């Protein structure tokens, strides 16, 4: 059963989508849209076979060429493109890239519109499918840690990469760092702890990065490091640590979950495309029972092709298997617009916390 | 020539016995006097000393005994100020090593602050963690610029519930100052030390979620926190985060400290003390230096002298603390951990406890 995919936005992440679809039988890209032909040229080369291209998504939407959509355009364009999809005579499934939107007003508007749209809308927050992360989720959800109380997430990575039109350098286009980069983490918090946030507090700064990059004399206004503490309805708690100038760290992600029977932790290595050649490491998961003492540690292997197709530890592949099911009406949307909105509202509350030096309540 | 120092110990329990074992490694360290209102404690501690000393049920008799050149206080937290006041009113001007927390309440801190200013002999607050060999490496790297400008300091402690103590003194906030004072003053102090700056704002989320639920004390259950996340902002916009869990004793490494600067990151991992871990699964602490450019992390074990490590449960730190205190007693070095350091550490913990209760940040001066 073949699915005809249309890509709206044909840049870096789009090419990751391409390489992952290439690993899933019945995945045919038929249409790609991007206002920049140098992006289309690069992405079509990556596809490796002929597709129809369009400068504007609206022509793609009425092309008759597609069964399902993927949006990989800049964050602040997601709602506009979604609206055109929602108004289309053909109502198609959409995988829309993270952040689903970038402001509080966008979130409010998207919430009304998506509620009235009849086809699957999946927000492409894929980190839960990283095999190490899946192990932690199953351990937490399956009771192996006892009652869960704490979730720590540490991301230590390189500065935001250069992008088409330098779109990721200003809060006005990204929603802020804690939306652009940390929606994934706020979503993992809700997933792992199976609960809703009530309060968020963050300390953060723009302290290091992009100080030498000028746009009409102006520097990037985005955060490059933060600590965020999130309280939950049930009384569980989570903390996110982010540094966008800690690319020295062999393990880019550390996730720890502490319960009253055990702790579990994973370490996720820097993707091979950004690390030292040859010094390739697997992710590790450590299970640490309170009693009896005796931690268990294991490497978590990922299929070599799956890992090579993306920079997110094989997660994008699993994301597509799930989206495929949603497209064929054989499975649910696992990451919904509601999930995306919570993630964004959490990021937005964190950004406001940083500015105001007060915690921010969520309803 | 070993210079002999006559030490008086006030409080003769668990930590006192660690003090004893450490002094035993330092030539010229003679315990002459030990005070404790509980004879079972004196019996235990004298056996640990291994030679005869004069004992007193009350420190006030020890203070005027003429037997001592220097004091160590290892009594319960809420007694430290009272004992210090007796020392300050004595006309003997004896150096004191007073165990952390230096005090337990805001009113105690205000009072101690005025009184300590008028006392002319060394007062050292016994927050020893800086002398843990791996931690000293991180401090030197940070202070020496190997990380570039320092922005972030993460401290994670994953350990066992508070141990049972004499008179169960450590089960209520009223006696301990709260978990973030009793257990975390060490960490707030390391923050000030490493970042060389003062806190402006503290926010914490924490609870009493797991521990001591089956212990009753005149019908009451322990009111102390057993897990927390604390975020601390500093005048120079550096930031630190403390994560504590008192129910994560399965973790091989009880402490993790990471420091992130604009040139490099450094991290250390401190193993559970051998007296609390599995026999035979002994590991050393590890330090990893991670330069941003070029990529290439450097990892090494940080070995500790075997006798020093065996003498205490704080990775050799107590030994170095005593070498430092010895120097202060002899007028050959400064008090490295002052009453001001203790007060800041306590006030930070106190603010954190209040933050947890009130769900708001707390501003510090
Ligand atoms: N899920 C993940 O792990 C992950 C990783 C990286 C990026 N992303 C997301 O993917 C999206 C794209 O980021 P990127 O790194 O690929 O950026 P990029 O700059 O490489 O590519 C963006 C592309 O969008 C095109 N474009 C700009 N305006 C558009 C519009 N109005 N309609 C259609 N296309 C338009 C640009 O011409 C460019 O080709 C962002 O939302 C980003 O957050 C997700
Ligand atoms: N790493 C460290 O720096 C560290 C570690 C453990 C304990 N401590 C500190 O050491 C102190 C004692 O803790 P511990 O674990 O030894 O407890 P413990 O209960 O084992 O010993 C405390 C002793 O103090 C005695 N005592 C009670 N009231 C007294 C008073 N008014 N004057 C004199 N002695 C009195 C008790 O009888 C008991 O023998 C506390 O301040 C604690 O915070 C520090």
């Amino acid at each position: 059963r073949t699915i005809r995919y249309g890509l709206i936005g044909a840049g870096h992440m789009a090419r990751e989508h391409v390489r992952n679809l290439a690993l899933i039988p019945g995945s045919l890209i038929t249409a790609v849209s991007d206002p920049q032909p140098s992006s289309l040229e690069e992405t079509v080369a990556e596809i490796g076979y002929e597709v129809t291209t369009f400068p504007d998504h609206r022509e793609l939407l009425v092309s008759g060429l597609v069964d399902a959509l993927v949006i990989a355009s800049p964050n602040d364009t997601h709602l506009d493109i979604l609206k055109d999809i929602f108004s289309n005579q053909m109502k198609l499934p959409v995988l829309v890239e993270k952040p689903v939107c970038t402001t509080a007003a966008q979130a409010d508007e998207l919430e009304s519109l998506a509620a009235g749209y009849s086809a699957p809308v999946w927000v492409a927050m894929e980190y839960r499918y990283m095999p190490p992360v899946q192990e932690l989720i199953q351990a937490a959800h399956g009771g192996k840690l006892g009652n869960v109380f704490m979730l720590s997430i540490v991301e230590h990575r390189f500065p935001f990469l250069h992008k088409v039109d330098a779109w990721n350098r200003f809060n006005e286009r990204t929603g802020g760092t804690l939306v652009e980069k940390c929606c994934h983490f706020f979503d993992l918090m809700r997933l792992i702890l199976q609960d809703e946030p009530t309060r968020i507090y963050a300390s953060g700064g723009h302290d290091v990065n992009h100080m030498d990059e000028l746009y009409e004399g102006r520097v990037s206004d985005m955060i490059d490091n933060a600590y965020v503490v999130v309280d939950f309805k049930s009384g569980r708690r989570a903390m996110l640590e982010l540094s966008m100038f800690a690319e020295g760290s062999k393990f880019q992600e550390r996730i720890s979950i502490v319960g009253d029977a055990a702790k579990i932790e994973c370490l996720i290595p820097v993707a091979a495309s950004h690390w030292i050649e040859g010094d390739e490491s697997e992710a590790v998961v450590e299970f640490s029972p309170r009693s009896p003492l005796g931690p268990e540690t294991h490497e978590v292997p990922v299929d070599e092709a799956v890992l090579a197709a993306g920079a997110h530890h094989g997660s994008t592949y699993y994301e597509h298997l799930g989206y495929r099911k949603a497209i064929l009406g054989e499975g649910p949307v696992e990451v919904t617009v509601a999930d995306g909105l919570q993630s964004v509202r959490m990021g937005l509350a964190a950004e406001r916390s940083i500015i105001e030096g007060r915690p921010v309540e969520l309803l």
